[PDB]
């Protein structure tokens, strides 16, 4: 850490804090994570992930028993990016290319076994090329709870590359209402707010829910509200990309790879943000 001059905070992180550092031996700039306390393992093993759409693990330091991971840096982040368009809201070219580009990300993480857990907008990155990127990638193992897949607030150890799938669909509705889709400040609450939306799941939609850990017989029965209601600007397409993307079902749940070929991305475009950094 002599080679690494801090510069600002960037965040704070679930298992690390983040700064924007400068490498003094190459004069580059970073993203800095230092983690709190099989491992070093798994962490060197995910400096292979190559590709456009993922933020690149440049090193990994072990010093003085303490463990740094150095990433790739970009300027903006996805969340911050929304706010600044709140008034007029994303472009919808704009909107369907992130989708796309962020699904290749996914795809090319799910195919070497990779999944990230915790998509938010906030761990999604743009640069001034219209590009986006997946950080704070495969590293898992107030918290926001708002894209959390059902399988996980019931109990499921076990899961799979679907919860992604669910994260980047609730994400995909937010940038394209202007608003959180399950907006739950608690897990009982996110919970009741996936079900008041998309009904109440049962045997018949989601065989195999009933005998989830934390599922209870006790909970209410409200009826699926039409679709339309929720993404109104959305045309057909997104919509039934988006209800693929939303299925109750892990299994059922849309791949990656197989969302990339839908309908919906027979116009896709590469168009440029105007960013201010
Ligand atoms: C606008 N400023 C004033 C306020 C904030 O939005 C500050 O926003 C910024 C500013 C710059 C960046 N750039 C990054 C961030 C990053 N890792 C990362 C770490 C965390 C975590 F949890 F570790 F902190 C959360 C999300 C992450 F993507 N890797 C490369 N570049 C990200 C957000």
């Amino acid at each position: 850490m002599e080679n690494f001059q801090k510069v600002e905070k960037i965040g704070e992180g679930t298992y690390g804090v983040v700064y924007k550092a400068r490498n003094k031996l190459t004069g580059e700039v970073v993203a800095l994570k230092k983690i709190r306390l099989t491992a070093i393992r798994e962490i060197s093993l995910l400096k292979e992930l190559n590709h456009p759409n993922i933020v690149k693990l440049l090193d990994v330091i072990h010093t003085e028993n303490k463990l740094y991971l150095v990433f790739e840096f970009l300027h903006q982040d996805l969340k911050k990016f929304m706010d600044a368009s709140a008034l007029t809201g994303i472009p919808l070219p704009l909107i369907k290319s992130y989708l796309f580009q962020l699904l290749q990300g996914l795809a090319f993480c799910h195919s070497h076994r990779v999944l990230h857990r915790d998509l938010k907008p906030q761990n999604l990155l743009i640069n001034t090329e219209g590009a986006i990127k997946l950080a704070d990638f495969g590293l898992a193992r107030v918290v926001t709870l708002w894209y959390r897949a059902p399988e996980i607030l019931l109990g499921c150890k076990y899961y799979s590359t679907a919860v992604d799938i669910w994260s980047l669909g609730c994400i995909f509705a937010e940038m394209v209402t202007r608003r959180a889709l399950f907006p739950g400040d608690s897990e009982i609450d996110q919970l009741f707010r996936i079900f008041r939306t998309l009904g109440t799941p049962d045997e018949v939609v989601w065989p195999g829910v009933t005998s989830m850990p934390d599922y209870k017989p006790s909970f209410p029965k409200w009826a699926r509200q039409d679709f339309s209601k929720v993404v109104p600007p959305l045309d057909e397409d997104g919509r039934s990309l988006l209800s693929q993307m939303l299925h109750y079902d892990p299994n059922k749940r849309i791949s990656a790879k197989a969302a990339l070929a839908h309908p919906f991305f027979q116009d896709v475009t590469k168009p440029v943000p105007h960013l201010r950094l």
